């Protein structure tokens, strides 16, 4: 019967890497400039800018 | 590592001059002539003008 026969189950590897679910596209145009994301290099652990009060 | 190294951070002198925040551009066309600004003035602490009734 089916018990006597060796039942080989089906299997596969879709190799899909589960990705982020949170919406994180909120930069520049997405926030019309509100979140300005640029690639500017700067030395030190901090950046300052003195301006008249 | 970084502790041995010295950071100088970053600083600038933009000297941006903070200016008035209240909207005061309400003269001539801005108020449809209701509030008008005249560059020319008049002499004397007072400026009377006798017109017929």
């Amino acid at each position: 019967a089916l018990s006597d026969l060796q039942v080989f189950n089906d299997w596969a590897y879709k190799t899909m890497s589960e990705v982020l679910d949170q919406q994180v596209e909120l930069f520049n145009g997405a926030t019309r400039g509100a979140i300005i994301l640029r690639s500017a290099g700067n030395t030190g652990d901090l950046s300052e800018a003195a301006f008249w009060a």
